[PDB]
């Protein structure tokens, strides 16, 4: 069956005015079918409030549009992001005991995103590892992919993962 459609949007910030629901469309279909496609203005005036959000049939289209970021709708380089914004490009990873090391984040979180820091977490007195971890990423998007996820198995560990800061 179908991906919940809550996970299938992406919300379109910082559009032109004179985007409308038929040009943002026509862009954002060039990585995906989209079930809905929408400009958002004022009831009143009708003049643009400069977002928007577009549906795709599948999350892959999603993952694909994000992927061809940064997107430039109508002369305007525009901020797309994935439906609820807490926009953070850092993660907790907790749960990992005293086994877990950098390449057991690394090989496991670097398919999510670019990841620039990996910080596995010692106690200040003993140095022992005390079982968490945080990783930052070069952008957004990785986080919240991960985060919608309703299960992280790292080093054998099911992991508890949560935006950072
Ligand atoms: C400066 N900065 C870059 C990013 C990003 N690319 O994801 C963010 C975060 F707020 F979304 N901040």
């Amino acid at each position: 069956p179908k991906e919940p459609e809550q996970l299938r949007k992406l919300f379109i910030g910082g559009l032109s005015f004179e985007t409308t629901d038929e040009s943002l469309r026509s862009h954002f279909e060039q990585w995906g079918t989209l079930t809905d496609c929408v400009v958002m203005r004022d009831p009143n005036t009708k003049r643009s409030r400069g977002f928007g959000f577009v549906t795709y049939a599948t999350v892959e289209e999603v993952d694909a549009a994000m992927n061809a970021r940064p997107h430039k709708v109508d002369g305007r380089v525009v901020e797309p992001k994935r439906a609820v914004h807490l926009t953070v490009k850092k993660i907790f990873v907790g749960g990992i005991k005293e086994d877990t090391e950098e390449h057991h984040l690394r090989d496991y979180f670097e398919q999510y995103g670019k990841i620039e820091v990996i910080e596995i977490m010692t106690d200040r007195g003993s140095g022992k590892k005390r079982g968490f971890a945080f990783v930052t990423f070069d952008d957004h998007d990785s986080v919240d992919k991960i985060v919608i996820q309703k299960y992280h198995t790292v080093n054998g560990h099911n992991c508890e993962v949560r935006k950072a800061l």
